[PDB]
């Protein structure tokens, strides 16, 4: 879904791609023009994070698809937060797709892929290296993230069911959100019909993914995409 | 491996059957003795844990394989604690089965069988209606429990590998350590050469089961098993 390309020690290229993959790799197909799609909806979540003071590795666009990103000492970890129940969430508490969660729940998962990314709580992180210090202030951003992104989304109709976040350190040692953010990394329901706006339409064959992300972005900006 | 029988309000009967079970149901064997073995050092450790302080359900022995033991509101987790890696958690961090963890590890299981009692972090027991305070306190006790059976055996040439607690709350609302401490919820291993002396004998025919519970026995009382 994305390509890295080094440029020097202070900053690289994140190449958003067309590709699509789910269910560990199994499942594949190329969809024309998500790239432009996530890598448009990242810089726009990017930009309004960073006006709200969480500190992004965004630095600029590089035209087509490609963003210029800051480079960082990357933590081993996914960071998902879930507002309502989904996907694997289902399979660790006893509740139906689409309850509403009391408060948002937070989980770490290791990124290892010959342990399949499993998940792990505050004291497998500080045996990986991450003092419980670091946990609590991704937490911490992740939590903000989370309320900065649902209001904003919430004012345009659309339900932040649940987003996976990857951070690093710079070099100032400060904690830094860096991957992308995008309808392949969120889970987006309309919220007035419910369906999904996200990956989940490739995942499960809901409709057409390309239409679904379009309509994202349609409903953000207030305008057709021009890829 | 244990049977429940309701006396009153207050207590029950706590009985330790010579049943085995592992993986998931799917191997059975029943072990002579057993039973008596697991009651009698239960029994040996929630004392030597009250003596230090640590609240437990135990109330007394009612003969045979049978304890008395406080009837409490039982919280649906499985609370384990890792010394030194072994089991599952070989499967979630990269780390060889031996290897010395730098501080203990503790890790919350939700107890739900048709869930196959999936790992849970502080969130997800929020949601199933445990604080964070009950956490804390939770984990507090585990950790506190650690360092008097790992200090305790270590004084007996045995290597406190990982254990698994179940608690539950009294009527004045305190935090209770229940169900058992036994060869069947620990890993134990022999301090000179690293062998099993607990279930893992059973779960990967290690040797005769029925031997190395009742070393465990010998080491801990200083005297062979009566039955």
């Amino acid at each position: 879904a994305k390509k890295m390309i080094p440029i020097d020690d202070d900053k690289l290229i994140m190449e958003f791609k067309d590709d699509a993959t789910a269910f560990d790799g199994t499942k594949k197909a190329r969809f024309k023009g998500k790239g432009w799609l996530n890598a448009q909806l990242s810089v726009i979540f990017f930009k309004l994070l960073e006006e709200h003071g969480i500190k992004t590795h965004f630095i600029g666009v590089a035209g087509g698809n490609r963003l210029i990103v800051e480079k960082l000492d990357m933590y081993p970890l996914e960071v998902v937060v879930r507002n309502v129940v989904a996907g694997s969430l289902k399979k660790r508490l006893p509740l139906p797709e689409g309850y509403e969660l009391p408060e948002p729940i937070v989980e770490l998962y290791y990124k290892n892929d010959e342990l399949h990314d499993p998940m792990i709580n505050y004291y497998h992180a500080k045996v990986l290296g991450i003092s419980l210090d670091e946990i609590k202030k991704i937490e911490e951003i992740a939590l903000k993230v989370n309320e900065i992104l649902k209001d904003y989304l919430a004012k345009k109709g659309i339900i932040l069911v649940d987003f996976k976040l990857e951070f690093g350190k710079d070099k100032n040692g400060d904690i830094v959100l860096a991957d992308e953010i995008s309808p392949d990394t969120c889970r987006f329901w309309d919220a007035k019909t419910k369906r999904s706006l996200d990956k989940d339409v490739f995942r499960f064959d809901k409709g057409d993914l390309i239409e679904a992300y379009k309509e994202i972005y349609e409903r953000i900006t207030g305008e057709k995409p021009e890829f």
